[PDB]
């Protein structure tokens, strides 16, 4: 048996485990609306498709464990607190680097802190003066390490069913021919003539277009960002 009991949830639950990524989305989100026994069906998906091979798109574990994180119910958030402590993407580094508040901002959809904290990351991968001057030379990002930047891009894509994330950017990129100009229309970062201004006349939800964040500054050129999106994390 793949899972376990559960009339009117049975196939919402198969959908859930054994469905297309549009198909498990909709499920999981019928589910939490379907009390005790929806978000106790949500729960058993954590553990069980945790099996899944090849890797799944982050986003359902990632929203499943949201749905579950905004739960009423004392015994999901025991659940979660005694198997989930610090959420359900891996945080990985090779220099120490804590993403446990980052992955906190995320599930809570607090993109604009989320976006803050993602630069200040950066900064601290780079070393005690990148740390110091709050921004990156594009030579220091050639550098960063890549299980750094696929926890926090993992984060990025996990939490925001998938529409955000560097490794989104770079495929956006590829497929407008590598044209900057291009790019820069299509996920939303001009306004008119002109960038947009920090923060304000960003959009910092899930409205936002594919590819919005997380942002990279373009007032210095675009080296940094051809940096990121060419980082040989995405081809590891």
């Amino acid at each position: 048996p793949e899972f376990m009991v559960t009339p009117a949830l049975a196939d919402l639950q198969e959908q859930l485990y054994n469905g297309n990524e549009k198909s498990q989305l909709a499920a999981m989100s019928t589910l939490s609306t379907a009390g005790t026994e929806g978000y106790h069906l949500l729960q058993e998906f954590l553990k069980d498709s945790a099996t899944f091979s090849p890797p799944p798109a982050p986003w359902i574990r990632g929203q499943a464990y949201r749905l579950l994180f905004h739960s009423p119910e004392a015994s999901v958030q025991a659940f979660l607190q005694q198997h989930y402590p610090q959420g359900v993407i891996p945080l990985r580094s090779d220099r120490g680097v804590d993403y446990q508040e980052l992955a906190k901002l995320f599930v809570a959809e607090k993109f604009e802190a989320a976006d803050r904290l993602t630069t200040q990351k950066l900064c601290e991968l780079a070393g005690p003066l990148a740390q110091k001057r709050r921004w990156l030379y594009f030579t220091e990002v050639e550098q960063l390490p890549i299980p750094d930047l696929q926890t926090i891009d993992q984060l990025w894509l996990a939490f925001s069913l998938g529409r955000f994330g560097y490794s989104v950017q770079r495929q956006l990129w590829l497929g407008c021919g590598q044209n900057w100009d291009r790019l820069w229309e299509k996920i939303g970062w001009r306004q008119g003539k002109r960038w947009p201004r920090y923060p304000n006349e960003f959009i910092w939800d899930l409205s936002a277009p594919r590819g919005h964040l997380p942002l990279t500054n373009q007032l210095r050129g675009v080296q940094v960002l051809n940096a990121l999106l060419n980082h040989p994390a995405w081809t590891a």
